[PDB]
C-alpha cells in the first residue's frame, strides 16, 4: 500500500503478511457472500494496483468468478481508455505519463509507475480506480452466485417475522442496485409476502410503520 | 480511523486485519449481547464515517437487525438536519463546507471530506457523531432481542443466590436510563428471591449492598 | 490508553484490539481468581476512565460482581467528593475543572476532560484513581467468590507437603487483606494443619525455618 | 528486507517470524498450486538475496522441485553474466562493484554487499532480479506439478456449469504466455461443455461475455 | 519495561497483552522445567519492578513455590541492604534517593521512583537487580522440583545411546555451578552406559568428544 | 537484537516475545530437520551473544544435542583465543576491550559488553561471530540426527521418479558438506541409482541432462 510516513510523504510499504492472510481466509470462508465486497476494500486500503492483482492473485479457487472479473475490468479500462486518449510526447523531469487503462489494472505498469501516480501532485488515483473496477466486478459475482431471488421470500405459517426480514434483507442484499430499487422491493414484498396472521396486522399499521414497529407488532 | 502519529499530526490510517476480524467474530459468537456495544465502540475508536460503514457492512447475517439499524440512523440524520439548516454560498478555499446528515452516515460524503471535518480547527467531530447515531440504534436492538423480561426473573427453591442475581442483573443489562433500573435493585429484586432469602433480607433491612445481601443468602 | 510520543508529549492513544480480547478471554477462562487482579492492572496501563469502562462492559457475565463492582465505585466516589470539595468559578483558559467522584469513574466526564486531567502538568491520575476503586471491588469479588477458609486447609494423611502449601497459599491469596494479616494466618495454621508425621518434623525445626526448608524436611 | 523507515531512509530490517511463518504455511498447505506464486512475491516484498535464500531454504521437503529452482537460476544467471562482462579495475571508495550472477543469487555476495546495492544511487535492485529468476523458477514447477491437461477437462452431462468452468480454468492457471490461453477460453471451452449447455452455447453467437455463457447454462 | 524509543530516549512502556499471555502460558504448560527461566528472563527484558511483580503475581496455582520466592527475595533483600547502609538526609531537586531492598523488589516503591532510578545518570538497574534475585528464587524451585537425581539415570540394555544422553544431560540441568556438572560429564556419563558401550566408550579412550562417544554407540 | 533507530544509531532491542515461540516451536515440531538452520539463522538476526543463548536455552529437549552444540563452541572459541591472543593494557576512554572466545559465547561478557562491541565504529560483530559457532555445532547435529545415508536411496520399481529425487535431495541436504561434494554425490548415485526403465531412459539423456528433462523423461 501507500500509507503516509512522518514527514508528509506519500511511501510505498510492503502488504502485510496479515492483509494476505485476511483476505485469502476470508474468501475461503464465505465464498461471494455480499460482506466479502467491504472486507475486500478494507484490506485493499491504500493499495497499488500490484497489491489488488496480487490478492486477488491469491485466491484459490472459484476461477470462474476470478475469469468474470477480468472481463469486467476489461471492459472498463476500455472505457476509460476512450474517455481518456493518451497524447504522445515525451515526459517532462517532473511528471508521470498519463495511465492507460492497462496500466490501472496493472498489466502493463511497473510499481514504480503505480507509485510515481500516486504519490503525484495531484495523486492520479490508479490504485482506488483499479479498486472501483475489482468491485464493480465482485459486484456481478455477488449477484450471480446468489441462490434465490427476492420474489421467492415468503414468511412461513409458523415462521419469526424477525427470521423472515432476515431472508428477505440477505437476499435482496445480494442483488445489489440502488437503494431506490431495494426501497421499491421492500414496499412491494416484505408485507405482501408475510404470512396472513402477520399480514393483516401490518396492514393496520400502514405504509409508515417503520421496521422496529412491524417487526413489535408480529413478535 | 483518524489517529495521532508520533509526532503529534493526526493523520489517517487504514483500519487493521485484526480491528475488522475482531469486529466479525464478536457478532459472530456474541451476535446482540449487551456487551457487543462496548466492543463496537472501542473497535472502532477515531472511525471516520467510511470505517463505521465498514464495520457495519461486514456484519453477516441480522440483516434485519442492520435494517432497522438504518431506520434509526435516518431519524436521527433528520433531526440532525432539521437543527442545522443549510446555508447557501460558495465553499472557501481553506475552510469546508457544513456536514448534513447523509453526510455524517458517510452515504453523500467522500472518505477526504471526513478526513477535512476531522482534522479541522476546531474539529467537527462526524465520526462520533455517526457512531452516536449506531450506538443508539444498536441499543435498540439488544433491547428487541433480549428474550427474557426482568419481571420473569425469579430465584428458584433451590437455585444458590448468586446465580439468581446473575440472571438477574444479565436481563436487566439487556432491558434498557437509570430512572428505572435503579428501580428494578432492591425493589424487584428483593421481591423474586425464593422464600427462605427473601426472609433472610427483610431481616436485614433497608440499605443493604448487595454484597450483604449476597453473603447473608450463602446459607 | 494515555502514552507517550516522540515529542515528549503525552497522548491518547486506542484501546488495542489485542488488550480487548485478552481482558475479555481472561475474565471467562479464570473468572474471579486471585491472578485477575494482576491481569486487569497489566491490561489496563495508562487506561483512561472511558478505557476501564469500556473493558468491565465487555465482560459477559458475572454481573453480580459486577453491580457489586459498581457499589464500591460509589462508595469511593462519594468518599473523594467528600474529601475534595468543587470550588465554583469559571475555568481559566490554561486549566481544567476539578473532578468530581463521578468524574473519575467516567460517568459525568467526557474522554477530551480525562485526557486533560491526566495530561495536565502536573497530571490529576484520575485513571489511576479509577482504576484503585476498581482493583478495591475487584479485592472484594475475589475474597466473596473463594470457596474455601484458611482454617479448613488441612494436610492429608498421604498428601504431598508441596500440595497442602499450594492449596493453602492459594487460598490465603483469595482472601486478601495486609500480609501482617497473611503473615499471621501461616504462622497459626500452616504447621499446625500439618498432617501428625510431617508436623512432628517441622516442630522439631523451629519457628525460625524457612519454606524451602520446610518443604525439604517433609519431602 | 529493506525497507523505507518513517523518515525516508531506506533501511535493512529483519524478516519477521509472520513473514517466515507464512512462508512454510502456504508450501505446507498449498505445495505449488499457482497461488503459491504471489504469496511469495507478496511476502518476498523488499527482499535482500539472502532473504530469498532464506525463504527457500526454509521448505522442508519438494527438494527435487527447489533443486530444479537451482538449476533454473544458473541458467538465468548465466544469461546476465553473459549480457554483463566483467570490467576490471580497484573499486572507488563511494562506489560498489558490479554484481554478477552469483552475486544476485546471495551465494559469493554478503549481506552488506546486497544492502549496499540496494541503498546505492541509482540502486541495482539485485533482491528484485533473484526474485525475478525465483518465480520463473516457481512458474516451472507450478507446470509440471500440474495433474491435469486443459484438453482433458470437459463437462459431465449433469455437472452444473458453473463448476466445470471452475475446473477449466484452475486447470488453465496451472498450465502456463495469454497467446494460447486466451485461445483455450471461448474456444476449448465451448468443445468441452456437455451436449446440453453446448446446443444453448452455440445459439448464444460469438461474443458472448462469460457471465452471458453461465447465466444461459444455469438451466 | 523501559526500552529506548525510535529517538534515543529511554521511555516507559507498558507490558504488552503478548508478554503477558506468552508467560502465563509457559507457566502453564511447562512449570519450572528448566527452560522456564530463560522465558522468564527474556520476556522480562527491560522490566521494572512493577512489571517483575506483574509477571509473577500473573502465574496460577504453584503458590508454594511462589512463596519459596518471597523467602528468597527477602534474604537477597536483606542482603542488599546491610551492604548499602542507609544514609539520612534531604534528597536533592534533581537527583533520587538510594533504593532499600524492599525498594528493589517493588514493594515499599512506587512505579515513577522505578523509572527515575533506570533514567538516572548513572543509572541503577532496579529492574535487573530484582531480576536477578527472581532467576535466583526460580533456581531454586526448578533444583527442588527436579524429580529424578542425576545417579539414578542409566542407560538400559536395550534403549538407543541417544535417548539415554537426552536424558542424561536432561536431569543435570535440573539438578543445579559446573564445577561438579562438567564432572558429570565423562565420569558418571560413561559408568551409567550399558556394559555393550560402556566397553566401546573405554576403547575411545579419554579425550572423547560426546560426538565421537555418540557415533560410536549408534550400532 | 541489535537495530537502528531513526537517528542513525545502532541501539539494543528486547527480543520478542513472537520470536521466542517462534523458534521454541520449530524446534518442538521439526527437531533437527535441515531447514532447522535457516530458521534459526533468521530467527537470530541481529541477535546479541545473550539473544543466542536465550534462544538455545529455551530449548526443551534434545539435551545430548545441546551438549555437543556447547563442545563445538568451545573448539571454536579456543581457536579464536589462539588466533586473538588479548593484549593487556587499560581500556581507553572511547574503546572497548577486545572480546575473548568466552565473551562472544557470553560467558564472560555483560550484554553492555556485547552492545559497545555490536554498536563500535567499526563494529566488532561478536554476534555474528558466535552465530557461526552456533550453526556450524548445529550443523553437526543435523549430520548425526540424519536417519539415512545417501548410498540408500534407490529408485523403487513403481517409485515415481520426483519421489525418488525428494528422498535423494533430501537426505543429500541432511549431510552437510560443500557443494563440490554434493554435485559429486548426484553424478554418482542419481542416475545409477534410478530404477532400470528410468536409468535407461536417463543414459540416452546423457550427462547434461538438467533435473527439468530428467524428471520429465520419467514421467
Ligand atoms: C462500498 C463501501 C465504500 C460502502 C458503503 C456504505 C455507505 C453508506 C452506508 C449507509 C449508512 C447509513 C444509512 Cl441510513 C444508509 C442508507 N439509508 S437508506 C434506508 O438507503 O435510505 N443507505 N446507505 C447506503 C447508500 F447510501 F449507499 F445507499 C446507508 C452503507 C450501509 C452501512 C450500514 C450497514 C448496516 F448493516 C446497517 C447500517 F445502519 C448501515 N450499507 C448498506 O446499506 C448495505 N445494505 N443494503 C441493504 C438492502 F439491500 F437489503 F437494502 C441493507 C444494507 C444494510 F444496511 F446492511 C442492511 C440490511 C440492509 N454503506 S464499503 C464500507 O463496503 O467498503
Ligand atoms: C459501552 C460504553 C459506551 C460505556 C460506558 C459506561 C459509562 C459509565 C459507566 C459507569 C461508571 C461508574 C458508575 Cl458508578 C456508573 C453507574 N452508577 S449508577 C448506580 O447507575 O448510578 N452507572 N453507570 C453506567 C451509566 F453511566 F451508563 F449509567 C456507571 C459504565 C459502567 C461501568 C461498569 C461496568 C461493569 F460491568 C461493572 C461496573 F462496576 C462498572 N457500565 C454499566 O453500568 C453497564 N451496566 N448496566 C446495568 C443495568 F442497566 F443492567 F443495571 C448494569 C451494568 C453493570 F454495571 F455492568 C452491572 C450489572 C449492572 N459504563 S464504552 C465506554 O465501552 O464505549
Ligand atoms: C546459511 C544461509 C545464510 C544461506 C544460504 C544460501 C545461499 C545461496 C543459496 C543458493 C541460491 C541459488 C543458487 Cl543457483 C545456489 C547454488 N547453485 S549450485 C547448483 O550449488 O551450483 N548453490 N547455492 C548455495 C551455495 F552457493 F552455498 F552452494 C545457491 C542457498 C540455497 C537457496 C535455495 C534453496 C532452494 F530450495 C532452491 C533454490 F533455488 C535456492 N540453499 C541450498 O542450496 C541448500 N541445498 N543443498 C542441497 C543439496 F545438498 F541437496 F544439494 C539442495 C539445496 C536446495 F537448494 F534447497 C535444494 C534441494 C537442493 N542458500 S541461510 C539463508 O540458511 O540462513
Ligand atoms: C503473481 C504476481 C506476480 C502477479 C500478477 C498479475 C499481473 C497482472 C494481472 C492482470 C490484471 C488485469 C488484467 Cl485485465 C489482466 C489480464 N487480461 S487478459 C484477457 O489476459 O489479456 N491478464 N492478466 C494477467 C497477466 F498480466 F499476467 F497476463 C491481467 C494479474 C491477474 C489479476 C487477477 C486475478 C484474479 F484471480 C482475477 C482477476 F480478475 C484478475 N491475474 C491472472 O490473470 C492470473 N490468471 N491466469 C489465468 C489463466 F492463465 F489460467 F488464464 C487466469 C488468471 C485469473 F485472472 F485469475 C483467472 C482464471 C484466469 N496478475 S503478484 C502481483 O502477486 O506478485
Ligand atoms: C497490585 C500490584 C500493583 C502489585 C504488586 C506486588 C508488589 C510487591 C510484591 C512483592 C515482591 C517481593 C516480595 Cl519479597 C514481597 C513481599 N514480602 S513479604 C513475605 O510479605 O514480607 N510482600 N510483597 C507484597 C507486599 F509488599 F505488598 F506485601 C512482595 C508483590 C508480590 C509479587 C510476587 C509474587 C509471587 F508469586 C512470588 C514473589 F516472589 C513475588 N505479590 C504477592 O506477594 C501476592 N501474594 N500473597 C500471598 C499470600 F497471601 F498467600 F501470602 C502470596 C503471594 C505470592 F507472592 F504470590 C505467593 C504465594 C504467596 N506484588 S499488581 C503487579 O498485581 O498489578
Ligand atoms: C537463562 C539465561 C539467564 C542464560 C544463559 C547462558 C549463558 C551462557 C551460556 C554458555 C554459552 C557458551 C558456553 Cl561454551 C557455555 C558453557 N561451557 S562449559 C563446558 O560449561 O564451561 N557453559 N555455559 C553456561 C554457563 F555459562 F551458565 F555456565 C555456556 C549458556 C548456555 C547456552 C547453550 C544452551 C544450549 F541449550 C546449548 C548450547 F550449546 C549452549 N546454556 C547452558 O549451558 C544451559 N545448560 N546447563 C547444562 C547442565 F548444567 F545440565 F550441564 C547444560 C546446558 C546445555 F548447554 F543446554 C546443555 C545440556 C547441558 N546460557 S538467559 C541469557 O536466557 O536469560
Ligand atoms: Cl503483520
Ligand atoms: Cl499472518
Ligand atoms: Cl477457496
Ligand atoms: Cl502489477
Ligand atoms: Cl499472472
Ligand atoms: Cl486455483
Ligand atoms: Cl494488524
Ligand atoms: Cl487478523
Ligand atoms: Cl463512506
Ligand atoms: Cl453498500
Ligand atoms: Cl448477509
Ligand atoms: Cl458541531
Ligand atoms: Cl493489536
Ligand atoms: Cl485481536
Ligand atoms: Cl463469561
Ligand atoms: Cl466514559
Ligand atoms: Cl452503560
Ligand atoms: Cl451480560
Ligand atoms: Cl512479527
Ligand atoms: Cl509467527
Ligand atoms: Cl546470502
Ligand atoms: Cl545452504
Ligand atoms: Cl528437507
Ligand atoms: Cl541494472
Ligand atoms: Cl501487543
Ligand atoms: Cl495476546
Ligand atoms: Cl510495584
Ligand atoms: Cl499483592
Ligand atoms: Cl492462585
Ligand atoms: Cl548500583
Ligand atoms: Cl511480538
Ligand atoms: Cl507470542
Ligand atoms: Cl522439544
Ligand atoms: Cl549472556
Ligand atoms: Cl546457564
Ligand atoms: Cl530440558
Amino acid at each position: 500500500p501507500i500509507v503516509q510516513n512522518l514527514q508528509g510523504q506519500m511511501v510505498h510499504q510492503c502488504i502485510s503478511p496479515r492483509t494476505l492472510n485476511a483476505w485469502v481466509k476470508v474468501v475461503e470462508e464465505k465464498a461471494f457472500s455480499p460482506e466479502v465486497i467491504p472486507m475486500f476494500s478494507a484490506l485493499s486500503c491504500g493499495a497499488t494496483p500490484q497489491d489488488l492483482n496480487t490478492m486477488l492473485n491469491t485466491v484459490g479457487g472459484h476461477q470462474a468468478a476470478m475469469q468474470m472479473l477480468k472481463e469486467t475490468i476489461d471492459e472498463e479500462a476500455a472505457e476509460w481508455d476512450r474517455l481518456h486518449p493518451v497524447h504522445a510526447g515525451p515526459i517532462a523531469p517532473g511528471q508521470m505519463r498519463e495511465p492507460r487503462g492497462s496500466d490501472i489494472a496493472g498489466t502493463t505498469s511497473t510499481l514504480q509507475e503505480q507509485i510515481g501516480w500516486m504519490t503525484h501532485n495531484p495523486p492520479i488515483p490508479v490504485g482506488e480506480i483499479y479498486k472501483r473496477w475489482i468491485i464493480l466486478g465482485l459486484n456481478k459475482i455477488v449477484r450471480m452466485y446468489s441462490p434465490t431471488s427476492i420474489l421467492d421470500i415468503r414468511q412461513g405459517p409458523k415462521e419469526p417475522f424477525r427470521d423472515y426480514v432476515d431472508r428477505f434483507y440477505k437476499t435482496l442484499r445480494a442483488e445489489q442496485a440502488s437503494q431506490e430499487v431495494k426501497n421499491a422491493a421492500t414496499e412491494t414484498l416484505l408485507v405482501q409476502n408475510a404470512n396472513p396472521d402477520c399480514k393483516t396486522i401490518l396492514k393496520a399499521l400502514g405504509p409508515g410503520a417503520t421496521l422496529e414497529e412491524m417487526m413489535t407488532a408480529c413478535q
